C-alpha cells in the first residue's frame, strides 16, 4: 500500500531469484578484459559492479530505474503548488522501480518528517565546531557520530539473521535521510547565520520544503528549485565516487551512517564534488577579466586563452556521459522561465553557445557539451545561497538518495565484501612477463 | 640522507618513468576477465588496481616492498632495549622500498613527536563525545575534523601543479600519523580512563612507547607488544575494504584527513576490523561452554559443533591467504616467550593444534589455517588491554601507516580518479544477450 517497507518486502525475492537463474547460466560470461591501463587507469571502463538503482547510457544521460529526468518531471508527485519533482517520489522510484503515487509520497514525506530529531551529542558536536572546519567536513563527522543511533550495528553485533540485514539496513536509512536536512541546515546555521536554531520540521511539509524552512530561506522558488536539485542529483551509476565509496564501505557490513560519512569524504574531493564551485569561481574570473556584458565573439576568444593556457572550461564534459547532461538542460529550462534575465545566468546561457563550438577543435575532450555543474552555481546565488564552500553538502543530501537507495538492495541482494586484487607495479610486470 | 622526503624526491622520477614505460608496452595487455560473478562477487579474483606498499602471495602470506615478516623481525630496527620492529621502520620500508638505519628511524620518531599536536576543536570534540559512542566513530570523525589542518587541501583551492601534490600529501601524511595516537589515546582515556589528560609526547621516544604512555599503560612488554603489533597490521596489499576505500577517496583528491576517515568507516565494518573481537568472544564462549581448561579430543568435538549449527570458527580462513597467517605466528612466537602460561593463550595453542586438522574435512573453507585475528585478542587482554569495543582503534593507528604510505605513491604518479563502470542486472542481463 503505502509502507514501502511492505512493498519492499514484496520485491525482494522476486529479485533474488532472477538473479540467482542469471548466475547459475552467465556467472562464468566474460562481460570484459582487465588491461594494464585499466589498473593504472583507475579502473576505467572496466564493468566492476551491479548497482540496480541508475545507469547512465553515455549518451542520452542518467535514468532512474529506466526513467530520464524528462519523464520523472512529468512523472513523479509535485509539491501541492509546486511544478518540481518532488525527492522523496524519486526515493521511492530508486527502491521500488516504480513510479510511487501522491499518496506513497505523502506517506514518505510523513515517514522522514518524524524521524528527523537529532541526538543531543551531534547537536553539541555541531555547535561547538569552529567557522574554518569546511561544510563537508561537519557533515561527514556529524553523520559518523549519527552512527550511535544504528539499528544494524546493534542488531549485527547480537547475532541477527542475514535475511534481515535489508530491514535494519532500511530503517537506518529512512532515519538518515530523515536527518540529514536537519544536520545540513545545523551547519549551515552555524557558519552563516550566527548559530541560530533551525527550529521546527513541519509533519505536513515535504522534505525540501522542511530544508529550506532550516535553512531559513522562504521564498517559493527556491524550494522549488531545491525539490529539483534533490531529485536530479541524487544517483549516477554505481562507479562514482561517492556511491561506489558507498558501495565498497557498506560491503564490509558497516552501517548506512558509516557508508554515507565515508562517501561524503569522497564526495568533498574536488575531483568528485567540487565543480560547482569551480565553475562559480571561474565565472566570477571571466567576468572580471573581458566584463559582465559581452558580444558573442569577444566571449569566444576567451574560451580558447582559457585552452591554450593549460586550463579546462569546467562545468563542460564528463568522465563517461557523452552529451548535454539532463541535470544542465533541467536546470537551464528553471532558468528560462524564472530568471532568464539574471546577468550571471545570461553567461551561463551563452557560453552553452559558444563553449562546444569550440572545445572539440581543441581536441582533447570526448565530451564537448556542459555537465550539471555549469548551471547548479548561478541557481544558488541567484537565491541568496552564495556561501560556495556550503554547495557540496546540498548534493550530499542529495545523493544520500541514490546511494541509500542502493545499500538497502545491496544488502536484500547478500552482496558480497568488495575485495578485487591488488598488484605492484613489479608484480604486475612479473604478471605479463608470464 | 635521514630526510624522508628528500629520498622520496629522488625515488618519485624513477618509478614515473619505470611505469610510463611498462604502459607504452603492455598497456594494452590484458591480465585478466570479468565476470558476471566478479561484478555480483564484490570483485573477487579481480585484478582491479595498482599498489605498490605491499604484495600477499596467498602462498607464503604478506610482503613488505619484498620482505616477509620474519625478514623484518631481523632486519628493521628495533627499540633501545627492545627485540620488536619499530613501525617507523617498517612506514620507512613501504615509502622507500629500503629497509632503513637506526638514524633515519631516530629521525622518523622525533618528526612525528614534533608534529603530534591536536588542535583545540578535536579535543573538544572528543572531550564531549559521549560514552556509548563506538571508539571507531570517535576516531573517523576526530579524523575527519582534523582536515581542518591539511597542506594538500588549502594548497590544492590555491592551484599547485600536480607535480607538487605528494608533497603536500606527504607532510599532511606525516602529520597524521604524528597525531593518531593522541586521537586514539584520548579516545581510551575518555571511555576508560574517566577522561584524563593523555599527557606529554617524549620527543626521545618512539611512537609506539609514546601511545602505550599516552595510553596509560607502562609495562615494558606491552609497548614491545604494541610494535609488533602496529608493524604487522600496517599494510595488506590494496583490496582490502581500508586500504581501497583510502584508495578511491584519495584518487578524488580529498586529503588524507579524509581519505584515512573513510578508510577508518570501512575498517568499522564487521566484515573487515572486528575479527579480533569475534575471536575473543567465541574463546569466552568456548570456555563458559565446555569449560577453561580441556583435554584435546574434547576441545575436538566442540569445534564440529559450531561448523554443523551453521558457525565459523573465528580467527581462521581468509579472504585471499591460503596458509599459517606470518601475523599469527609472529603473534605466536611473542606468546611462546611472554606468556606461554597464560590460559587464554594455551587455549588458542590448542585450537592450532585441533582445528586444522578438522575445518578441511567440513569442505567448505579453501583456508585451514588461522589469521592474525585468532591470535592478537589473548596478547591485549594478557596485557590489561581489555575493552575489544577498542581493539579496532589499534588496528586503524596500524593500517594508517600502509595507506598513507600508498596514497603518498598514488599522488606521486599521478594515479586518476577511480571510476569502475556500473551496471544493473537488466542492463548485465541486456548486455550478455548481444
Ligand atoms: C569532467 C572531466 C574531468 C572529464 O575528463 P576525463 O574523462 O578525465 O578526460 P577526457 O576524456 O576529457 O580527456 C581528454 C582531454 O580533454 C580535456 N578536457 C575535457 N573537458 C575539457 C574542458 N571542458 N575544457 C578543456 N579541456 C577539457 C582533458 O583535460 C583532457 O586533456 P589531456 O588529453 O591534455 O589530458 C573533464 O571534462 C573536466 O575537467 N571538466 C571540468 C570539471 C567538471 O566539470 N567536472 C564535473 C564532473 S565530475
Ligand atoms: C575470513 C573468511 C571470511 C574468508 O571466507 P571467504 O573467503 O568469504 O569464503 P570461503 O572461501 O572460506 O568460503 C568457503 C566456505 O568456508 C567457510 N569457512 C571459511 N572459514 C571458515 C572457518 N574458519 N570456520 C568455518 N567455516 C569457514 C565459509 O563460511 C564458506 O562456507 P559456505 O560455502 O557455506 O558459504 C572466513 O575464513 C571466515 O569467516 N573466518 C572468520 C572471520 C575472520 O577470521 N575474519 C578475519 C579476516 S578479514
Ligand atoms: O558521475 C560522475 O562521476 C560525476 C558525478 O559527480 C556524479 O554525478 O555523481
Ligand atoms: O586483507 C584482508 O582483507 C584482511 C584484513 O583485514 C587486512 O589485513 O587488512
Amino acid at each position: 500500500s503505502t509502507n514501502l517497507k511492505d512493498i519492499l518486502a514484496d520485491l525482494i525475492p522476486k529479485e533474488q531469484a532472477r538473479i540467482k537463474t542469471f548466475r547459475q547460466q552467465h556467472g562464468k560470461t566474460v562481460v570484459g578484459q582487465i588491461t594494464v591501463d585499466m589498473m593504472y587507469g583507475g579502473m576505467r571502463g572496466m564493468k566492476g559492479l551491479v548497482y540496480e538503482t541508475s545507469v547512465l547510457d553515455p549518451d542520452e544521460g542518467i535514468r532512474f530505474r529506466g526513467f530520464s529526468i524528462p519523464e520523472c518531471q512529468k512523472l513523479l508527485p509535485k509539491a501541492k503548488g509546486g511544478e518540481e519533482p518532488l525527492p522523496e517520489g524519486l526515493f521511492w522510484l530508486l527502491v521500488t522501480g516504480h513510479i510511487p503515487t501522491e499518496e506513497q509520497v505523502s506517506w514518505l514525506s510523513k515517514e522522514w518528517a518524524k524521524r528527523a530529531a537529532l541526538p543531543s551529542h551531534v547537536v553539541t558536536m555541531l555547535d561547538n565546531f569552529p567557522t574554518n572546519l569546511h561544510p563537508m567536513s561537519q557533515l561527514s563527522a556529524a553523520v559518523t557520530a549519527l552512527n550511535s543511533e544504528s539499528n544494524f550495528a546493534r542488531a549485527y553485533a547480537q547475532g541477527i539473521s542475514r535475511t534481515k540485514y535489508w530491514e535494519l539496513i532500511y530503517e537506518d536509512s529512512m532515519d538518515l535521510i530523515a536527518k540529514l536536512p536537519c544536520v545540513a541546515a545545523k551547519i549551515y546555521r552555524n557558519l552563516y547565520r550566527e548559530g541560530s536554531g533551525i527550529g521546527a520540521i513541519d509533519s505536513n511539509l515535504d522534505w525540501s520544503h522542511n530544508f529550506t524552512n532550516m535553512l531559513g530561506y522562504t521564498d517559493h522558488q527556491f524550494t522549488e528549485l531545491t525539490r529539483l536539485y534533490l531529485t536530479i542529483h541524487s544517483d549516477h551509476e554505481g562507479g562514482n565516487v561517492s556511491a561506489h565509496t558507498s558501495h565498497l564501505v557498506g560491503s564490509a557490513l558497516s552501517d548506512p551512517y558509516l557508508s554515507f560519512a565515508a562517501a561524503m569524504n569522497g564526495l568533498a574531493g574536488p575531483l568528485h564534488g567540487l565543480a560547482n564551485q569551480e565553475v562559480l569561481v571561474w565565472l566570477t574570473q571571466l567576468q572580471k577579466e573581458v566584463g559582465k556584458d559581452v558580444s558573442d565573439e569577444k566571449l569566444r576568444d576567451y574560451i580558447w586563452n582559457t585552452l591554450n593556457s593549460g586550463r579546462v572550461v569546467p562545468g563542460y564534459g564528463h568522465a563517461v556521459l557523452r552529451k548535454t547532461d539532463p541535470r544542465y538542460t533541467c536546470q537551464r529550462e528553471f532558468a528560462l522561465k524564472h530568471l532568464p534575465n539574471d546577468p550571471m545566468f545570461k553567461l551561463v546561457a551563452q557560453l552553452y553557445k559558444i563553449v562546444p563550438n569550440v572545445l572539440l577543435e581543441q581536441g582533447k575532450a570526448k565530451n564537448p557539451w556542459p555537465n550539471v555543474d555549469a548551471h547548479s552555481g548561478v541557481l544558488l546565488q541567484y537565491y541568496g545561497m552564495t556561501e560556495m564552500n556550503y554547495y557540496t553538502v546540498l548534493f550530499g543530501v542529495s545523493r544520500a538518495l541514490g546511494v541509500l537507495a542502493q545499500l538497502i538492495w545491496s544488502r536484500a541482494l547478500g552482496f558480497p565484501l568488495e575485495r578485487p586484487k591488488s598488484m605492484s607495479t613489479e608484480g604486475l610486470m612479473k604478471f605479463v612477463d608470464s
